[PDB]
This record gives C-alpha cells, structure tokens and sequence, in this order.
C-alpha cells in the first residue's frame, strides 16, 4: 500500500535509525525530498548520526510523492545497506535483531580495541562497513590518530546492518594478530627399530625414549608387527591407554588415520556401551578410568580379551592411578587364573627417580615401576645413540645467574597506582604473568555477565574493561622496568595514555589518566637518572658481546618475557655501544628478538624463562638461560642430576641378563601380595 508502508516503517522505526547514516542515501533520494531537507539533515548528522536518521525518517513518513518508498529501497541498496533493504522489503528484521547482542558486546569490550590498528583491520571488515565509512576511518586514522581511528570504526561497526559482520570481525582480529581481543570476542629409522625389537619379540617392554623421538610411531610399528605375527586362531585386540583427554584424542586420530585404511576397525572410547565397541574393534584408544570403571562395574571382567595393552605415559603406574588399578587386576590374572594375559608396552619420556638419592635407590625405583607393569626389558636407544642425537639436538643449557636491580622505585610508584586502580574497580602480586592471566580470567567474566539492568550492566562492564585494560598496561610496565630499562617502562605507559586521550576518553579514562599524570613527573625524573641502569640487562648485553667474538657470524635468537619487552629490548640493543655493531630485528639481522610463544638460528638465549627450557626451545646447537632467580638455577641443576642418575641406573639394569631382571621384578610383585595379606 502507501498508508501501510508508512505504518510498517513507523513500527520498525528503531531498527532503521540505528543503522542508516542518511547522508549516504540522500544522493539517490534526489526527487522526493526538497533541497532544504537534504541540508537540514546533514547539519543534524553533525550532532547525531542517529539523530539525523530520525529527521530523515520523519520527513519521509509524511511524504506522498509517487512511490518514494521504492526510491528509498533503491537508494539504500545504492548506498550499500543490503541488510536494511531486505529487512524493510520483506518486513522481517530478525537478522538486524540478532546483531543487537554483538553490538552491546563490542561497545562493552571497546576498551580492549583502543590500541588496535584500524587501517590493518579495514580490508577484513570491509563488507560490513559502508563505502564512505571505510574511507572516513582511513582519514581519521592517518591525519588525526590511530585511536581516534579505531573508535570511529567501532562506531560504524555497530551501525552495521550485515548479519555476517561479527563473524568477519572475529576473523579480522584473528588474522591481523590481535589474539587477546579475538579470544575475548566469541619406513622407520634405525633407532626406532632398535626400540621396538624386544616388543616385536613378544616381551613386555618399557620404551624409555625422549619426547619427539616418536614413541607413538614405534608403538604403531609394534602393532603392525603384532597382527602380522599373530598365531593360530586367536584374533588380536590392542588397547592404547592415554592419561589426558586431549593426548588421548591426538592418538585416537593417529591410529584412526593409519590403521583404518589397512582394513582394521579403529574406535576410541572416552569420557564422552563398552562391550560391543571392544569386540567390534581391532584397535581401541581409551582413557584408563573407562576400563577401571567398566571393570568394577561388571561390563567386562576378563583382561584376556586384549593381546596387547599399550600404556602411554606409563610412569604414572603407581598408587591409585588407574594404570596401576588396571595392572593390579592384570597381576592377579597372572597369578590366579594362569590363562592368557596380553603383552604390555610402556611408553614414557622418563621413568623418573622417585625419592632416590643414589644410583642404587634409583635402580630400586626403576625396577619397582617395571614390576607394576610386569616388564621384561627396558628399551632405550643404545646402538643408534649417534642417529638419535643427530635427529634431535638436545641443546646443552649453559645457565647464567645475573644480578638484578636492587631498588626499583618506578616499580613502587606504579604498584601504588595499580592498587588504587584495583580499589577503584572494587567501587564499580603485581608485575607477573600470574596477573596477566588473572586479567584474562576477569575479563572473560565481564564478557559473560549479562545481568538484569542491561543499561546499568552496560556501564559496569564498560568500566570493568577500562580498568582491567589499564591494570594490564601498568602490569606490563612493571615487567618492562624489571627486565629492561626504566625509560622503556615509562615510555610504554606514556604512549598508552597519549592513546587513551585520543580514544573515546571516558569520564573514567580521564580520572585514571589524571591519576597517572599526578605521578608522572616522578617517573620522568627516575628515567633521567644514571640510577635507572639495569644490571640484569647489562649482563645480557655482555653475554651477547661474548657471543659475537668466539663467533662474530653468530645468528642469535633471544626470548623475552612479554611482547612489551621485545620492543623495549629492541631499543636497548640499538642504543648500546657494546652491541654497537649489531642491529636487532623483531618477530642482515643477526639478533632476532621474539617472545615466549621457525627462524633459522645459531645460539638461543632465554631471558628470564620461568620454567623448564628444552620444551620451550622446540618452538646446529647452543642455548643460554639468563635468570636472576637462583631458585631456577638450583632447580634445573637438580634435574640434570636426576636425569643423569636415572640413565646410569637404566643402563646398569639393562646390563643384567634376562634371568636376574625377570627374577628381580618377580620378587617385588611377590612382596606386594605378602603386604596385601597383612
């Protein structure tokens, strides 16, 4: 109709005025609106973008000229409003409605975006925004400021009328590398054969090989040699036990991928009937607690079903662990029934040392484990040590202690602001990746909320995000101050607030920025001191300078604690006269600086890595570890010793003859039944 088209555009008023910027569709409304109303709208756009979309909508609903409604829809498609043209032409706004939760969220998390680069985001989010929206950002972003830019972008992304946009944003944030905001948006080798041999020869094995040498592989080699040399009637079943839920699934898929094609039935039972799955399957990858339960339960009471049990991370076979509960049952089926037990295969990185002080106590520990599993031989690479070590250069870890900064008054000045800000956030343990993680945890909690008074809830979250964002910055700044120079710390915050100001600059944001600037001139004065020199850093620069004389064609990779620090350290190396010669890159360049997580490289230097290293290092040969914490120097000294002792034990055990070994094991199993009867 005509009086129907004006009633139906009045009832759905809200949706149109909260998406359309009218000054884009006014070129193609050239006939029906006068020239005084196309101008008085564009002066209102300068006050309200939605205020302008309420003056255009008014002076259209009073209009009567020949089918202005058809020129509107044509003009809207003209501007680029495809989801509005469909919404108002099919009278179904369900798509524009479903955005209105994501719009409420974005504004809620806007505090997270401040420092995101709108230019780098534009191509990925382009189909969401209108023609002249895209190019207005670009102007603000270049001419004025990058924060003023991203603020404008997220204005327009709320005024977006395109169901696909929240998805496009998520892929935008993912690909441009803004993981934080994004996450918040929602045939064998020789040594391998050697390892497998005793198990191929039917013996209950415990494969002790290091991680990444390919234990899962040898285990699938053992399998295709188990089905192959399976005698007479008996059909083979195999059980692959894995401790953790993900570990389990990677394997379930490994075995699925490899063995299904050969004709086998490969299923994987897990926490999320046992009987049929087991007898219909040729290979079964499983969580251990599933067997234990469906044994005690009664679904299965015969461990003779399987011809081979593989135990991943088998050093867990002690105490109440289900492997030990499953092997408890295995050991009475050996003793009592004397029927047909399966072959055992144990896979482990390291059999451990328990509480052993000596190689003697260790042997007793290692043996004890082997008893629990009923092992007959411990398989470790011994002939192809050459080939293994080549296949994975376990770096030697030259570990350096390094004196740190005794007083850090910048630190204390920041801490107090963090404490104030926390307590202000309460109205509505610092310098650590604990704190970092705490913010990530607190933020995901505001992302959720969605409680009752959405307007009051909108303001409470908005605020919580501002604060957590600031705390996170301050947090990052302390760290910068402790591993890098104090000027890098100060800078880092200065540059932040200079953004905060260019951003939306909320009532709160003002306060905080103010509260900082109160303290500013102290911090400034701290940077200017020859007192802000940071020996920890001086030591790293001297480790590096030593690392370019015993070899000046060295190609170093240096791991810093945070991102913030990579950029801080980059300056620090540039400015230092000791690494005068060296210009440092970031992730021609012989000193690349990356952060704690495939660049070709020479010597690796971990700069305060809280935790073990060989694991960090795999995502040639030479590796330094600069810590200030003795705790970690005497920790990863205590490991070297316990691993080196374990090996002496294992090789000593390996040099026994079958007889002694199978007997020793057999004793320890016996002593255990003798302590079950008492």
């Amino acid at each position: 109709g005509t009086a129907d088209e004006k009633r139906s555009l009045q009832c759905y008023r809200r949706y149109i005025e909260r998406s359309l910027n009218p000054v884009y569709v006014l070129g193609n409304m050239t006939d029906w609106l006068p020239d005084e109303l196309r101008e008085r709208i564009r002066k209102e756009e300068e006050r309200g973008v939605s205020g302008a979309a309420a003056l255009f909508l008014d002076a259209v609903l009073q209009l009567e000229a020949r089918g202005w409604f058809r020129g509107m829809l044509d003009a809207m498609l003209a501007a680029g409003y495809t989801g509005l043209a469909e919404a108002i032409e099919n009278w179904d706004f369900s798509k524009l409605e479903k955005l209105e939760l994501h719009r409420q969220l974005l504004k809620r998390i806007e505090a997270t975006m401040l420092e995101v680069d709108p230019v780098a985001l534009i191509p990925y989010i382009s189909t969401c925004l209108i023609d002249r929206e895209c190019e207005e950002i670009q102007q603000i972003s270049e001419n004025r400021s990058k924060a003023a830019g991203i603020t404008k972008l997220i204005e327009c992304l709320c005024r977006s009328d395109k169901e696909h946009w929240p998805k496009s944003l998520q892929l935008a944030l993912d690909t441009t590398g803004y993981y934080r905001a994004s996450e918040l948006w929602d045939k064998a080798r020789s040594y391998q054969i050697e390892l497998a041999q005793p198990a191929i020869n039917g013996k209950n094995a415990l494969i002790c090989a290091p991680t990444g040498s390919g234990k899962t592989f040898v285990s699938i080699l053992i399998c295709e040699h188990h089905f192959q040399n399976m005698p007479a009637g008996r059909k083979a079943k195999v059980v692959f036990l894995a401790t953790k839920v993900p570990v389990y699934e990677q394997q379930k898929n490994v075995f699925k991928h490899h063995f299904e094609r050969q004709g086998y039935s490969v299923q994987g039972i897990s926490g999320e009937s046992v009987e049929k799955v087991i007898e219909d399957s040729d290979i079964i990858v499983v969580t251990p607690q599933i067997l234990v339960n469906s044994f005690e339960d009664g679904t299965l009471t015969s461990l003779s079903i399987f011809t081979l049990m593989i135990f991943d991370e088998c050093h867990n076979t002690t105490g109440n662990h289900p492997y030990n509960v499953l092997m408890t049952r295995y050991l009475e089926q050996k003793f009592n029934s004397a029927s047909q037990l399966p072959q055992i295969l144990g896979l482990t990185a390291s059999v451990g040392v328990g509480n052993a002080k000596n190689i003697e106590e260790t042997i007793e520990h290692i043996c004890s484990l082997c008893s629990y599993l009923d092992i007959q031989a411990i398989s470790t690479v011994r002939e192809n040590i050459q080939e293994l070590q080549r296949f994975m250069n376990k770096p030697e870890i030259d570990v350096r202690l390094v004196k740190r900064r005794i007083h850090n008054p910048f630190a204390a000045i920041i801490s107090n602001l963090m404490s104030e800000t926390e307590a202000l956030m309460r109205t509505i343990d610092f310098g650590t990746q604990n704190y970092e993680h705490w913010i990530v945890v607190t933020q995901r909690k505001c992302r959720l909320l969605q409680l009752e008074d959405k307007e009051e809830e909108s303001r409470i979250c908005r605020a919580l995000f501002i604060c957590t964002e600031h705390l996170r910055k301050y947090n990052d700044a302390l760290i910068i101050s402790e591993d890098a120079r104090i000027i890098d710390a100060l800078s880092y915050l200065t540059e932040f607030f200079t953004n905060v100001k260019n951003g939306p600059y909320t009532e709160l944001e003002q306060h905080l920025t103010a509260k900082f600037q109160e303290k500013e001139p102290e911090l400034i004065a701290l940077s200017k001191d020859e007192t802000n020199e940071n020996p920890k850093l001086e030591e790293l620069v001297c480790i590096l300078d030593d690392a370019y004389r015993y070899n000046p064609q060295t190609r170093t990779l240096l791991f810093a604690k945070t991102r913030a620090l990579v950029s801080a350290l980059k300056k620090c190396m540039e400015e230092n006269p000791i690494l005068n010669y060296i210009k440092p890159g970031v992730l021609d360049n012989r000193l690349l600086i990356a952060t704690s997580v495939i660049v070709q490289c020479n010597l690796v230097v971990l700069y305060e890595y809280s935790g073990n290293v060989t694991k960090m290092i795999q995502v040639g040969s030479k590796c330094i570890l600069v810590t200030s914490k003795t705790e970690v120097v005497e920790n990863e000294k205590c490991n070297r010793y316990k691993e080196e002792m374990m090996n002496k034990a294992v090789e000593k055990i390996q040099k026994w003859d079958e007889e002694t070994f199978a007997k020793k094991i057999h004793n320890l199993q016996m002593k255990e039944r003798v302590l079950r009867d008492s």
